[PDB]
């Protein structure tokens, strides 16, 4: 090895993606959307494949919170870490406020 080599190259423009793998399968990597397997997995619905740690799991379920940003995790009483309702939603309680002078109707 007299010398090495370096240089930037294309990359998966699809945010959130890892860039690894290929919508074809043969290749275990990609740097474009056309070859992005993740971008295809979304548009399509093939739950065929899927591995999840299902064994000896007592607490296995998702919360029931209306708030989009809220991950149904937490509690107003500041005691637990879960909540499947508003009254319990800690992020919904603080928000509560009658008389919010500042009001921005504009929606972009
Ligand atoms: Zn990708
Ligand atoms: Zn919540």
């Amino acid at each position: 090895g007299s010398s090495g080599s370096s240089g930037p190259e294309l990359k998966c423009p699809v945010i959130g993606c890892d860039g690894q793998g290929h919508i074809s399968g043969k290749y275990t990597s990609h740097r474009t959307a056309s070859g992005c397997p993740l971008a295809a997995k979304r548009q399509k619905e093939n739950p065929l494949n899927g591995a999840s740690l299902s064994w000896k799991l007592n607490k296995q379920e998702l919360p029931h919170c209306p708030l989009p940003g809220c991950n149904g995790l937490g509690h107003v009483n500041n005691v637990f870490v879960t909540h499947r309702s508003l009254s319990g939603c800690p992020l919904n309680a603080q928000v509560i406020k009658k008389g919010k002078v500042s009001s921005g109707p504009s929606s972009g």
